[PDB]
């Protein structure tokens, strides 16, 4: 989850 979101951002 953490990196899914940071990539999206
Ligand atoms: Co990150």
């Amino acid at each position: 989850l953490a990196e899914a979101l940071h990539s999206a951002l």
